[PDB]
């Protein structure tokens, strides 16, 4: 089954420049998330249909997650990417993915919406805590995108 | 002279967990900051009187800013440091310092209690442009310190 989540934020940076900066994602990510160590591209070109393969640490271990971008609509400031291999899919989990589409906000800034796809094998439904892990994978990377952003305003 | 400035800036996080941070700024300032390269203690234990530098590369180019440590109160959550030297004190400054002291805020996050203090060479008035700027820059720090935060989720 899909089940979708959608979650409203905001951001003090505009939109543009968020969706400027989500580009830059795979320079971005290891840098401010200190168990992210690598974003390396194993098929594409970094549009639409690029596989990614992420080199994380979890507990002095190192693993392996596989990322997709799914889509991108610079019209709405939407960018798709899902998670399709590695270990934030259990046994029952097929595929989850995370949108994000930006608006400008009432003073200078974002409104975001966070949408979460968790896509199960067949009948199963989403476990409760993975879902939970999953909402906050996905906003901790809006929020390592717009802390770059805050930290290195010359570069947006 | 010295001329201060305070403002209060919202956080989601709450203030032990953000204080942490606050105190980590060693480490956390080049993950965050693409120019900083890391930060050597030059003299002192890290505590008050602590001289630190941070290491910068600009367009290939080696630069550092010169931080004194001037009070740490971990029981009121709060770090104070100066910038003393190198690249961010401009010509016409003694001395800048960036205060930070938090206090409990709405919904279990924290609000954080920011003072600039300008010291002027002799009897000048500090350059409006330059108050712009450092008061552009405490936000944006602490706001980037938060996002770090809100980036890592684990880590606190
Ligand atoms: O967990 S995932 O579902 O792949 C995931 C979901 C959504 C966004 C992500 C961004 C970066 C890294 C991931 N993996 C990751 C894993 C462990 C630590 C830090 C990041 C992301
Ligand atoms: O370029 S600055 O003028 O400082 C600057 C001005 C205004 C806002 C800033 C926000 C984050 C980082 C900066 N720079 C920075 C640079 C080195 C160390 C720490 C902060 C900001
Ligand atoms: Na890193
Ligand atoms: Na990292
Ligand atoms: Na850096």
């Amino acid at each position: 089954g899909v089940f979708t989540f959608e979650d409203e934020i905001t951001s003090t940076v505009p939109p543009a420049k968020l969706y400027n900066a989500m580009k830059d994602a795979d320079s971005i990510t290891p840098k401010i998330i200190d168990d992210v160590k690598s974003v390396e591209i194993v098929e594409g070109n970094g549009g639409p249909g690029t596989i990614k393969k992420l080199t994380i640490v979890e507990d002095g271990e190192t693993k392996f997650i596989l990322h997709k971008v799914e889509s991108i609509d610079e019209a709405n400031y939407a960018y798709n990417y899902s998670v399709v291999g590695g270990v934030a899919l259990p046994p029952t989990a097929e595929k989850i993915t995370f949108e994000t589409k930006l608006v400008e906000g009432p003073n200078g800034g974002s409104i975001g919406k966070l949408t979460l796809k968790y896509h199960t094998k067949g009948d199963a439904k989403p476990d409760e805590e993975e879902l939970k892990k999953g909402k906050a994978k996905g906003e901790g990377l809006f929020r390592a995108i717009e802390g770059y952003v805050l930290a290195n305003p010359t570069q947006y």
